[PDB]
């Protein structure tokens, strides 16, 4: 594998009220995409920067 | 017009936490992509299947 | 090698609709079917058995 595990969890914006820029890896587009964050929970796949997020999940 | 405004909408897990796996259309990708969606609230660019995402939203 | 998901055990999970799933079997070392209830359960969840073969077989 390429990747940690987590990489491959949907985007979560968690509970709280969609309002924050963050980025999540697509496993199906192999590329990490902004989605709108609700800034409490969610899960792993969850990074502040696309940077952040192609280090991680590759 | 391509599509309904709303598949314009964030994904929105919702304040709940019965995660089902879902879909929403991502307008920068035009692309139907997995999210969670917690089973409450939430807003309309949210299908049960990706097909039905697609079909919906283009 | 793998994701650790493989060798997680199948979870139907507590929702009531049907879709068709499979799941890595590591005693079997093969994908098997289950009904995956729309929520909840695990990673060890795939749409086709070539995608489980794939991602969890060796």
């Amino acid at each position: 594998k390429d990747r940690p595990d987590f990489c491959e969890l949907p985007a979560d914006t968690g509970p709280c009220r969609v309002r924050f820029p963050s980025f999540y890896y697509n496993p199906d587009e192999k590329k990490c995409l902004e989605f709108i964050y609700g800034g409490c929970e969610g899960n792993a796949n969850n990074f502040i920067t696309k940077e952040e997020c192609e280090s991680t999940c590759a």
